[PDB]
């Protein structure tokens, strides 16, 4: 059971998230989204991003199979598990926006 | 060309898919996704790394913690200090003066 000093930094690290997510949200709102992007990801991390969407595209979808998963994508059995636990545990809302948006 | 055919069909199409999450974020945020897009499309460990490299780019432009403090409230050794400076350094001015009002604001 978590005592008052895992959760002061807990709480602490939830604050630094919340900080990150309002200075990019400021960011698109002036168009400096993009060198934003550049200076707190690393290349990998932004390749990283742009496929892990289009693996939540295809498993929404349904249509692509495993072995073509891992081929065109690079998801392996385990990647395409923890994808589909990720999906399952997301909110109704975001789950029917990405059908609406990334299947239109 | 910069690049030979195989790597520029790899670099473009990486582009693509980067742009493509680019404006999916954008209009979570509009839509007041955002914070399950990010839960869904990064790890715990990866959202961490964010919020501490958001402190260590607001500490470095503010110039007031040390080395030491650096590493040890934030965990940013030598190398990581001098890896983003510079990134800091490589930006645009424009996005470090945009920095400086947005994360030094008091
Ligand atoms: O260089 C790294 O290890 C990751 C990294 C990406 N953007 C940064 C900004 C400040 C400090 C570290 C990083
Ligand atoms: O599980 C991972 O290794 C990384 C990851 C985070 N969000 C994802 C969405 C789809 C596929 C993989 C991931």
């Amino acid at each position: 059971q978590q005592s008052p000093y895992s959760a002061a930094m807990a709480e602490q690290r939830h604050q630094e998230w919340l900080r990150f997510v309002d200075l990019l949200k400021n960011a698109y709102q002036n168009d400096l989204h993009l060198p934003l992007l550049n200076l707190m990801l690393l290349p990998d991390e932004r390749e990283a991003l742009g496929t892990r969407v289009r693996i939540v595209e295809e498993l929404l979808r349904g249509e692509m199979s495993q072995r073509e998963l891992k081929n065109e994508l690079g998801a392996g059995i385990a990647m395409i598990t923890r994808g589909s636990g990720y999906l399952k545990a997301a909110p109704v809302e975001l789950r029917q926006w990405l059908e609406e948006v990334l299947l239109k």
